[PDB]
């Protein structure tokens, strides 16, 4: 597995969201797309927007084909209305191919587009199924896919940096790599264990048992996956369903106690700050997921650390000071593993084994005392109980 080429590709180390570069329409007009598992919708904006550099003009492209159809798409935070049709893509630094997608011209949206962010598009790379008006709309990996010879999986692995970085900066440095169709052993170390996708909508796994620090958090799994718990690159946050949660942030305090923080902090809200170069990271526990595998009873565990779900944001008076934002938060659809997960792990979405498998990332941020892990087999029994229907 070497896709050097693809390797890299990915930007937004510290910023929100990761994005890579894509072209629409003859001629390429250039876009930076964010890359979202938790969608199944190719858009892009194509009206000027406050918060967009630039946008996708049909007008100017030669092989662009209205629909004449609308389309609608809300997400946990933030919607969009826009106009169905479908272009020609590419990828500069993706597999050199070309191939006709589905594209809503984003008209109209809400809480969408993030002021500084630096992308104008998103990829939804979850199923149809999930697709928006319905599953009759081919996504964007599927098209892809009918379309050429490239192999039916990919991987991600997304960047965090452990450290606040100012705008120039996310703009020249890597922000991870998405290699399109294949695997590339220099994004991680140890062995890659697979979960099964549950099904086949958003990412869907199943997590049979949570750790504190070791602890378990002793909790019916059925509740670790109340609705679902899906794998989702475009949100921030390891979201967890409000009873997970709560008891979640009762250890995580019983843990950290030796220190104390502000209620807003453990909210997400305000941000918790140090002098320069003293964040405590050994007073806050590790957590641990345990994922369900492909072997019958059997199952694996993936571990972040607290560089992991403490976010480094700029502090206002610009001292020297690291600041974080607690990035584990409640969820009434679920669990969600955003970034906070995906920043520890290389993520193979294997599609065509319907499978996703994990490793840690050779980029995740750590300390000299603990690293991110994934370790495997751990034997637990009637596991189908885990997941809700
Ligand atoms: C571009 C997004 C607008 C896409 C959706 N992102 C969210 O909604 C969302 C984004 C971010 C956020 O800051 N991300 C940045 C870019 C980011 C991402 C990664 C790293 C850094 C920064 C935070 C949250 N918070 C909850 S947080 C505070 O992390 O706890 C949520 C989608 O990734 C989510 C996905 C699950 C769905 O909404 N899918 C749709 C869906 O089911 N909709 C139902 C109807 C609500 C789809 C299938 C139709």
């Amino acid at each position: 597995g070497s896709f050097v080429e693809m390797v890299d590709n990915l930007r937004g180390k510290s910023g929100q969201g990761y994005y890579v570069e894509m072209t629409v329409g003859s001629p390429p007009q250039t876009l930076n797309i964010l890359v979202d598992t938790g969608s199944s919708n190719f858009a892009v904006g194509a009206a000027p927007h406050p918060f967009l550099h630039r946008y996708y003009q049909r007008q100017l492209s030669s092989t662009y084909r209205d629909l004449r159809k609308g389309v609608y798409v809300p997400y946990t935070q933030g919607k969009w209305e826009g106009e169905l049709g479908t272009d020609l893509v590419s990828i500069p630094h993706g597999p050199n191919v070309t191939v006709r997608a589905n594209i809503a011209a984003i008209t109209e949206s809400d809480k969408f587009f993030i002021n500084g962010s630096n992308w104008e598009g998103i990829l939804g790379l979850a199923y149809a199924e999930i697709a928006r008006p319905d599953d009759s709309l081919e996504p964007f990996f599927d098209s892809l896919v009918k379309q050429t010879h490239v192999p039916n999986l990919f991987s991600l692995q997304l960047c965090g940096a452990g450290f606040p970085l100012n705008q120039s900066e996310v703009l020249a440095s890597v922000g991870g790599s998405m290699i399109i169709g294949g695997i590339d052993h220099s994004l991680y170390t140890g062995s890659l264990w697979y979960t099964p996708i549950r099904r086949e909508w958003y990412y869907e796994v199943i997590i049979v048992r949570v750790e504190i620090n070791g602890q378990d958090l002793k909790m019916d799994c059925k509740e670790y996956n109340y609705d679902k718990s899906i794998v989702d690159s475009g949100t921030t946050n390891l979201r967890l369903p409000k009873k997970v949660f709560e008891a979640a942030v009762k250890s995580i305090k019983a843990a950290s106690s030796t220190e104390k923080f502000p209620d807003g902090f453990w909210l997400g809200e305000q941000l918790v700050c140090w002098q320069a170069g003293t964040t405590p990271w050994n007073i806050f526990p590790v957590i641990s997921l345990y994922l369900m595998g492909e072997v019958t009873n059997q199952s694996f565990r993936i571990t972040i650390l607290p560089q992991q779900y403490l976010r480094p944001v700029e502090d206002v008076a610009t001292s020297q000071d690291d600041c974080y934002k607690f990035a584990i938060s409640q969820s009434s659809t679920g669990t969600v593993m955003g970034a906070v997960i995906m920043e520890g792990f290389y993520v193979v979405f294997d599609r065509a084994r319907k499978r996703i498998g994990f490793a840690v990332s050779a980029c995740h941020v750590h300390d000299e005392f603990r690293t991110a892990a994934v370790e495997g087999p751990f034997v637990t029994l009637d596991m189908e109980d885990c997941g809700y229907n």
